[PDB]
């Protein structure tokens, strides 16, 4: 079926056709009737495959606006580079108008990112390192997180993030959805799936 099939926001279908996007891919197919409401999903695919707007597309229809001056951000995404983080980030803002979006990243100072917190934010795109850090500082509160996701998690592992992305998992509520991506599922992402997932479904697309 066609995204105009699903049934997503209208001010979302507009976003992506006028970027020309019509037709899901088959990680998007199998992920996004499961994800729309609200399941856990493990999802194995390479990169260019269009995991990505497999979870944007899910965040963009769950979250409603809010005008509240201050609020917590209620979606986490965790990438593993600070390029990845940018490029998640302006894929959201996208599909999702509706939504405050930050990225969060090492690489820069910390003045302008913790603006952003602290006016308030919907949904915090980040490495995991430089996420801690606002989690320490009790800058960045994962308390309303509703759905988190980890994007490329073996390459998590592969960065050394492994201890900082299970303390940011545990700081969100276990009442959230969550979505992990992986091209593989090394010994880590099985045991991270057991402990922080809910009878999650896996999708695996890769040839």
């Amino acid at each position: 079926m066609e995204f105009k099939d699903f049934p997503l926001k209208p001010e979302i279908l507009e976003a992506l056709h006028g970027r020309g996007l019509t037709t899901p891919t088959p990680i998007q197919a199998a992920a996004l009737p499961l994800a729309l409401e609200g399941k856990d999903l493990i999802g194995q695919a390479r990169t260019g495959t269009g995991k990505t707007l497999a979870f944007a597309l899910p965040i963009a229809e769950r979250l409603a606006p809010s005008q509240e001056r201050g609020r917590k951000p209620r979606a986490l995404v965790l990438t593993p580079t600070r390029e990845l983080a940018l490029q998640v980030a302006s894929e959201l803002t996208a599909v999702a108008p509706h939504l405050k979006v930050v990225a969060v990243y090492g690489g820069t100072g910390y003045g302008k990112q913790k603006e952003a917190l602290l006016r308030g934010a919907d949904a915090v795109v980040a490495t995991p390192g430089r996420a801690l850090d606002y989690l320490r500082q009790g800058v960045l509160d994962l308390s309303r997180v509703e759905v988190a996701v980890l994007d490329e998690a073996d390459e998590m592992l592969s960065m050394g993030f492994e201890e900082e992305v299970e303390a940011l998992l545990s700081a969100t509520p276990p009442s959230r959805q969550t979505l992990l991506f992986s091209a593989t599922l090394p010994s880590w992402a099985k045991r991270l799936a057991e402990r922080y997932m809910k009878n999650p479904v896996l999708i695996n697309v890769i040839k």
